[PDB]
């Protein structure tokens, strides 16, 4: 998943990447809940105010109106439901044994003389017995003053905050220099509630990420090495630590995101810096409506250019990468998958197809996966491999060929191939899914697609020109009166089936359980399914077709002319070769997937080629 973490499962760096998101989140205390508001409203046409980008920075003394940035009347007491509702709870000065100051939110304060407006929330998970189990560290960062933000143009300061950030290790430093005394406390309570460093995580955005950072490069080193196992994600960091401690989670569009090298200013650091990073997510695009604007984009994207900073904004950094771990997909993904995530206003929702566009990145490599919203979405992938989530709503896709999932979720959604209808097979394994082959034999599988739109030169037909709705119904698709029919297949059942093809050409589907497909001497689509399934090609140009957690089958008679198709499914880099997945047992090539497997039997693997191997 994209969010792994350490050696933890991929469900552990999930319930890890929520609450730090959670805390974070709570850390600004809903600042950008007024402007986030408006622009789901109402779009971004009007830009993003000088204002709010000097909120982000610099600190705040509120909670009221700098404009425009509207007030949020409600918006603190939201913020502390929320991150109680993700399990936290703000642990108090006297729990501490801090000697300092908090104000009225439970926040505490830098320590030294130019930190002394850094912010950090300290809060606990308790168990159901009112134990504590887990302490998070979420720092707000800034700099502070609120005054050095007005005395120059906002990009001199932002340029200047930069720069600052590398010379005399001061973004190495930072948190040692402004928590110092606290963290000595947070590591005196720990260990009398029984806590160790594994125990406490550790976050932030921007210049709290900045801080993460900072804290683990220092975690060797003070507070007794007590936090040295202690867990670091930063979102939007500029900066990336020099240990291997931090998962730094970004959008790639974000201005603000790995700007430094390290923490060095370069070239890069004011225009786009999108080169790879190891402890960095390096391929997440927030398809805002400034990315999908030609009018927004005649400006080259620099983090000097305030309207960029719109791709900074916390509350779409929670909403959108939520949506990521809320993924259908999400254990498909590694920490560069390209992932598109549908973040544009109501307005440009309605006829904005969210796409990848490659804009202001380096190019893309492997997969890419564009994730909806819960509403209506129009979705658009490439001519490569695509795994498209629609959620809830109703979503209309597109796609360029290739092999890729399609997932309509909730709603009645609509499959637009905008190409004729004969150019295209369809077959249906009674199971929910609905294969889509091209004609090049691109194959995609569908679930929740209700509709699929063609383009009639026509007439077809019939009576109906131009672009056409069909219905999905167990018989066919549906225009009306007239069935095209599923391509002729065989179906199991969900126990140890033996299947048989028809000389002509058979789709099999085996479902679950382990089955026996004995194919003919035509063309033929394996499907196996769930189980350890036994494939026989009997003749023919045919199809293997491996999807999810397909188990450990065999394949019986594989020729040059085969192919094998694994598409979504597990241990997959972007740009991986059959080669990675590889070895010989006897005379037999195993194919490994994570803990799935494909025994070519009697194949040699150098007479494999890449060409009928397509990893998607
Ligand atoms: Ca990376
Ligand atoms: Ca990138
Ligand atoms: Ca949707
Ligand atoms: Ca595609
Ligand atoms: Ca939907
Ligand atoms: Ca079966
Ligand atoms: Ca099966
Ligand atoms: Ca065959
Ligand atoms: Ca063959
Ligand atoms: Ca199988
Ligand atoms: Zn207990
Ligand atoms: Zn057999």
């Amino acid at each position: 998943g994209v969010y792994d973490y350490k050696n933890f499962g991929t469900a552990d760096s999930k319930a890890l990447f929520s609450d730090a998101m959670a805390i974070t989140l709570y850390s600004y205390h809903n600042l950008d809940n007024g402007f986030a508001a408006g622009y789901q409203h109402n779009g971004f046409g009007l830009g993003l105010p000088a204002t709010l980008v000097t909120a982000l920075l610099g600190g705040t003394d509120s909670q009221g109106v700098i404009p425009g940035i509207p007030w949020n009347p409600d918006s603190e007491k939201l913020a502390l439901d929320a991150v109680k509702k993700a399990g936290w709870t703000p642990i108090t000065a006297s729990q501490l044994g801090y000697d300092g100051k908090t104000d009225a939110r439970g926040t505490f304060f830098g320590e030294k003389a130019g930190y002394t407006t850094a912010q950090v929330e300290i809060l606990g998970k308790y168990d159901a017995q009112g134990h504590l189990t887990e302490i998070g560290i979420a720092f707000r960062g800034t700099s502070g003053p609120r005054e050095n933000l007005i005395l120059d143009s906002i990009g001199a300061v932002i340029n200047d905050l930069l720069a600052a950030f590398g010379p005399k290790d001061y973004a190495k430093n930072y948190v040692g220099e402004a928590f110092g005394n606290l963290l000595n406390d947070v590591v005196a309570f720990a260990k009398a509630n029984g806590l160790s460093g594994k125990d406490v995580l550790v976050s932030g955005h921007s210049l709290g990420g900045l801080a993460v950072n900072s804290m683990a490069d220092l975690s060797g080193g003070k507070w007794g090495g007590f936090f040295a196992d202690s867990n670091y994600i930063a979102y939007a960091s500029p900066t990336q630590s020099s240990t291997d401690k931090v998962l730094n989670v970004g959008y790639e569009n974000d201005p603000v995101f790995r700007a430094l090298d390290g923490s060095t200013f370069t070239g890069a650091s004011v225009g786009v810096h999108d080169a790879p990073k190891e402890s960095a997510t390096d391929n997440i695009v927030s398809f805002n409506d400034h990315y999908a604007s030609t009018a927004w984009n005649l400006l080259p994207f620099s983090i000097l250019n305030i309207p960029t900073w719109i791709s900074h904004l916390p509350t779409a950094y929670g909403d959108g990468m939520n949506r990521i771990i809320e993924s259908k997909f999400y254990d498909l993904t590694s920490k560069d998958s390209t992932i598109i995530v549908a973040n544009l206003s109501d307005p440009a929702r309605a006829n904005t197809w969210v796409q990848d566009l490659n804009r202001n990145a380096e190019t893309h490599k492997g997969s890419t996966f564009i994730i909806g919203s819960d509403s209506n979405d129009l979705i658009q992938g490439g001519s490569g491999n695509d795994y498209l989530e629609g959620r809830a709503g109703n979503d209309t896709f597109r796609d360029g060929g290739g092999y890729n999932v399609i997932l309509g979720g909730a709603g009645n959604n609509t499959l637009d191939l905008q190409k004729s209808v004969n150019t295209f097979d369809f077959a249906n394994d009674g199971a929910g899914n609905l294969y889509v082959r091209d004609a090049n034999g691109g194959i995609s599988i569908t679930r929740d697609i209700g509709s699929i739109v063609t383009k009639e030169p026509g007439f077809l037909w019939g009576l109906f020109k131009d672009d056409v709705t069909h219905s999905v119904t167990a018989s066919g698709l549906k225009v009306g009166s007239n069935v095209t029919q599923y391509d002729a297949s065989v179906k199991g059942t969900n126990g140890a089936d033996t299947l048989k093809a028809h000389a002509g050409g058979d789709w099999l589907f085996g479902l679950d359980g382990n089955d026996h497909l004995i194919g003919g001497v035509g063309n033929d689509v394996f499907v196996g399914g769930a189980g350890n399934d036994l494939m026989e090609s009997g003749g023919g140009a045919d199809t293997f077709l491996f999807n999810g957690a397909f188990g450990q089958d065999r394949v019986v008679g594989f020729t040059s002319n085969d192919k094998l198709v694994f598409l979504g499914v597990q241990g997959v880099l972007p740009n991986d070769d059959f080669r990675a997945h590889a070895s010989m047992v006897g005379q037999d090539t195993v194919l490994k997937f994570g803990g799935d497997s494909v025994t070519l039997v009697g194949v040699a693997l150098n007479s494999l080629s890449a060409d009928g191997i397509v990893i998607a």
